[PDB]
């Protein structure tokens, strides 16, 4: 039970147990794609005696953080233990042995979605964002008399073959992406891997079409068994405009009942209708999860609300260092102190604060981040509140 | 089809309406309770020739706002008009008659809860508080290490009967009220009928047990149907230790497989657990809702964010007038002005924004609160935001 | 194993069967009211030995049929034998007995309620009137502008509490009932019935609410358990106003999702809405089924369609006689003859055409009805059909 | 926002127009068959600029309606707005254009399959044919004494690949198609492709199979996911000896549970089975919608009632004009008139008279049809009846 590199004669091995670790996996051919972004080194396996009994990758992601800043994010990714190698420590020690790589490699922060919602928090991971499924009952739904785009002369917006308009989709998305906390730069292969499955499977999932807006776009599928529900897989709008237009486009689906979307809690779809209610939440679950791989250079690279007036505190994460944080203008200065801790929180508190997603005072009444004064809580809060609403970008 | 205030005569006619019209109405001996809540004036009925076609009234209740105010609110209430009376403006003139006797009578806000998210926009309503389920398979439940209350010695928790503990609930809820916005003085009659609810029902609801803690309380039953789910009715904490405390004593109910509550979407319960995902969303509505009669009054009374700095703009409320509105030191002067509008918005949106549940900026991207100014937008944000979470206190 | 005449002995042997044989069997207060319109000799017990194994009775009832005419009709009734005695032809000599007496007692025709559709045909009943529910999506459903009472001023109907309208409902079905084929009179022991069942039984059925028109009336009650359905038990209208003011009434229960009701093939209900698919056909099924005792008798005592010029025929009814049949100006002179038979049918069959349910011609594709003219199918199909639509009354 | 005749260069649009709207669509080699239906200028699209945003088109079909009178019929079909362009007046435009070109061409008739119930009534279209679903729980079922083809010898029908008697069917269905109202010739192509879904599609429907009987087929396939059900896809019998036949051919499918069909509500199956509830009717909806193009070409040609006496009247088309209407000997002469009318009806109205499928009493009920005469009720009542009952042919 040694911990290595994969190597190509690996890869079978690796597929497997993929394939009996994760269903959505397509096989080995859409994993060509996503293989150009891990780097060199960004893999270990575990081979016994030999077969592959587990695995572990990061990927080279760019994700945007409060004050439109890019990080170069390490996205962890294809973690598997096999069936017959479970409680025998394996993943403590892929983990400890990418994260290394990760540190020495200077990413500040590391990234995963989580498949259960109880692994990850040990190994230091805070839940980040959150996902929303809004769904629609279509037949009720009336804009209100102040929603935008409503008047006389043309809609904006076109249905379209997704595949016709590559082009158009990359650049509404870049734009997406740079200007919204959970944002990642989509690389090409990922566009390639996302327009195939744009077209119909035999006995699987349904053409998608596209509503296409100069400032937006929204692909959406009928569902393979409800033939009354458009599943709506990503929208992108760029402006409010934008985000009215294609969702008047989405109402005007006359044959559905039902349109539903996996979206974030700030999304403006309720206040568009007369009816808020019309939008219920049937689900809500965590996106994305961050660890802070370094702690000052994390706090500095974001921005912070200009709202709240310059302040000053020691910040200690547990097994992660002490640091007098100081933060004004919207910009942190965080530097290394031996001063009395004001704020004492794990690694995997700091990452559920760092995109803006939930608050600390939240947290505090959980006893996961502790402080004896209220009101450094209150400016923490208001602080580290994201001015743009954060999103969760694409699943890896 | 003339407007009146109903006499003793009218009440047998109030009666059927109310049963043929809300499937929750107990019976007239219920009604004694709440009718001493109804001030003298403060209901209408619309007879025909005759027999009662319409009715509506309000209730003299006592809403916390953030900053800890305590607001005289005209709760809006049995609402009804007759099946064989619809589309024939009944509801627009008894709605208006009320309002106009809420505005005379110096109430600053009134308040419903709404059967259908459609009919109180149109009126001045905004929804003002998040209801939330959160349903926990407890089966699964462990408490983090950091959580408060799990060491070693006594749980300070008690089972007891409800009903023979009226007094510790009463001052438990009293504590509640005054510190959280959304709260209402519960009256006495009201604690009558909360505990005549608490004892089985012959073919209806099973016995209520209670949790009872120094600074803290949940009443929870087991569902009719479903005997491995608890409904937890109502659980008020005071502090994070009673909160905490309560939820290992209710996850400590080893014979249910689930415990569902509704509660409000900052409810720290999800990070109790090493698996937040174990506290599902599983439901998600509008709770309270305000329309600000005397905008000044209102925007004058409710405390705001120290964080912000002080600042100034132009409100315009749609047919609600327009305000110099100048907030800083978390207090507000709003006085009359011609000044151009900087921020324009219907009288229902300020209702929104005023317990702090919904995010001036979210409004915005939904165009239901007009500005040129992205500035101003995060000021507004950030003075309304409600430091201690806003909850929703009971029905009427 | 002897067939007698139960004495009040026997009473308890018989609700002791009723209950272990009938679940909607209230108990033997209930039975005090249905006692009255059993005749002396009406009922048939077998004893063993000892306690009842089988019984059966029929009830002296008036059924309206095509022609405004009223047949004194035996309504068979209380038909059980003991799960201990089956297939020991216990059915077969209660009926044969029973059948003896109505057809002694000078009864033309006999009726039953069938608890399966394949146990009546055998002993010579055919299924007379279809059963019809109706399930209207009232939150989509739109009058017609053709449709009546869609005007400005007063609506005629009333929303009041049944038993204190006994009198006017009474008047409305008596008229009913008299104009309608499949109308029972129905006595006053079975209105004190029926509206005992109007008011809520703990742990049971919810209050039954009255819409009461000068010339019609509807009882409905929400459903116990789905509390966005009503379930109307009865809607009884002399006019088409009367019809069209009722629904109009029943599609403003705002608080309900659906209405739902049984009623009869040609209800005109469809096509007062705007979208006649909002009238979901949800459920089907025999109501009365007739047994015809005395041929001439009945087929003289009904009226045919004028529309159908004279013709004759020679009808046979298997092991029931021959018949020279006349018919012209809407009456049937029906005589004894050997001459050849052109129409041979069961006895059975001949229920099923009485109240012009059930066309010939449809009858005759199954070889039910056997001719070798297609014109005299024509002509028994014009004959034999009902102006006014038949309708079910109440169970028994 | 022009409307035109398409050009080849057009039907990409249309195609992905038809994708989005249409969720059986194919796709467009399906489209190849259909196509040679649509004559010359028998379609309308509308461009945006451009794109195809709405399209309509008539198929060139051969109706036959009461006394096996042949009528040609514009089949309005592929009817489609875009989602981007609702409430835009294009569905009103389009279908002018189309009733223009359907009138100038000399179609009596159009006809429609209705996507939802509420569109067409507007555009004068009447549902006149009624579908039946009837389920048979076939473990139940015994055939009656009296049904055909119950005797000893062998069967008369045949298990077949359906695909190997395509001449067979073909003879069976024109024979079919001629002598029943509802019936439409079906040409080669549309054969071609009722083949071609006769066979299994991969991860789709499953392989159909035939019953052939000299004067009847029934072709059945087994529920994709319910394997105990068989859904007769289509049942054409000539004959009642082969109705009756191919139904004890389908009971004998003893490894199934249940057989489901799409029917009319006269199908004498019921009748067949010594239990008439074991074919339970699970759902009805309209099937063919008329709209009457030409009043007085549409009444003259087709046959009526011999039983009714000749009688005379005036009948009023809502802007449809005035004629004086005789009926007699199973015809009528149709003229111009400008005397008082004595019926008043919408044209949607006569379209739903017009196949026999919906009494005018019953819509008169309704007060969709208006007369002061009752007497002229049951005339027509009688003379519009259709002695063969309406079945519905093929969706197009
Ligand atoms: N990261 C990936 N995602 C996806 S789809 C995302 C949805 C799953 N998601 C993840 C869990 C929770 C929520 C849903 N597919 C693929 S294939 C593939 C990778 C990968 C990683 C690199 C790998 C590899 C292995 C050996 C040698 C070279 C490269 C091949
Ligand atoms: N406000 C009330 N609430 C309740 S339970 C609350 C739950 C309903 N809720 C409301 C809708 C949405 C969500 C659920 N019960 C009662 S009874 C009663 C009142 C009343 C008001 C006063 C009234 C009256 C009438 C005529 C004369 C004198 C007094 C008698
Ligand atoms: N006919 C009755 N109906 C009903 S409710 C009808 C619904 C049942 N229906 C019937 C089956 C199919 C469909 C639903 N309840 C009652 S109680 C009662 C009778 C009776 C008959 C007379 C009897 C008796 C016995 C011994 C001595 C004296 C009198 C007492
Ligand atoms: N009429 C058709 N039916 C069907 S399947 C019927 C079931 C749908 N039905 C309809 C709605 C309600 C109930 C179910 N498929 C096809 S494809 C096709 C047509 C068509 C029409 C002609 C068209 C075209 C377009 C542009 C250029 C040339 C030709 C191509
Ligand atoms: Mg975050
Ligand atoms: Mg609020
Ligand atoms: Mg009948
Ligand atoms: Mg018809
Ligand atoms: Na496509
Ligand atoms: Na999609
Ligand atoms: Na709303
Ligand atoms: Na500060
Ligand atoms: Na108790
Ligand atoms: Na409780
Ligand atoms: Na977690
Ligand atoms: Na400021
Ligand atoms: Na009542
Ligand atoms: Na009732
Ligand atoms: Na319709
Ligand atoms: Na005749
Ligand atoms: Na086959
Ligand atoms: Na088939
Ligand atoms: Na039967
Ligand atoms: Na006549």
């Amino acid at each position: 039970v040694t911990l290595c590199s994969p190597t190509e004669d690996d890869w079978p091995g690796m597929f497997l147990l993929a394939a009996a670790s994760f269903t959505d996996f397509i096989g080995p051919e859409s994993a060509t794609a996503w293989r150009t972004l891990v780097p060199t080194d960004g893999a270990v396996v575990v081979r016994d005696g030999s077969e592959v009994v587990g695995m572990a990758l990061y990927m080279d992601l760019r994700l945007t953080v409060p004050g439109e800043v890019v990080l170069p994010t390490a996205g962890l990714s294809f973690v598997a233990v096999a069936p017959t190698h479970r409680r025998r420590g394996l993943l403590r020690a892929m983990c400890a042995e990418l994260h290394r790589r990760i540190a020495d490699s200077g990413y500040p922060v590391a990234a995963l979605h989580a498949s259960e919602g109880g692994i990850y928090g040990r190994f230091g991971y805070g839940p980040a964002t959150t996902l929303h499924e809004l769904t629609v009952d279509r037949r009720f739904a009336r804009f209100h008399a102040d929603a935008p785009g409503g008047g006389l002369g043309g809609s904006s917006v076109r249905l379209v073959r997704p595949t016709e308009h590559r082009g158009e989709f990359e650049a509404i998305y870049e734009r997406w992406r740079q200007q919204v906390p959970g944002g990642l730069l989509r690389p090409q292969v990922l566009w390639d891997e996302l327009l195939a499955e744009a077209k119909a499977a035999p006995g699987g999932d349904r053409e998608s079409f596209a509503l296409l807006h100069p400032d937006g776009y929204a692909l959406y599928r009928v569902d393979r068994t409800d033939l009354k529900l458009a599943r709506v897989s990503e929208l992108r709008a760029v402006t409010a405009d934008a985000h009215c237009a294609l969702w008047r486009a989405l109402i005007g689906l006359d044959s559905m009942e039902r349109i539903s979307i996996i979206t974030h809690p700030q999304d403006p779809l309720p206040h568009l209708l007369t009816d808020t209610r019309l939008a219920r939440t049937t689900w809500r679950q965590d996106g994305l999860w961050l660890r802070i791989m370094n702690v000052p250079a994390a706090l500095e690279a974001r921005g912070y609300a200009h709202e709240v007036g310059e302040f000053s505190t020691v910040l200690e994460v547990s097994d992660g260092g002490r640091f007098a944080l100081k933060i004004g203008d919207g910009r942190a200065r965080c530097t290394p102190t031996d001063a009395a801790a004001e704020i004492e929180m794990d690694r995997d508190v700091l990452g559920s604060l760092y995109l803006g997603a939930h608050r600390a005072s939240t947290l505090a009444a959980a006893n996961r981040l502790r402080t004896k004064d209220s009101q450094l809580l209150r400016r923490l809060d208001a602080a580290f509140a994201s001015d743009v609403p954060v999103q969760t970008a694409f699943e890896f």
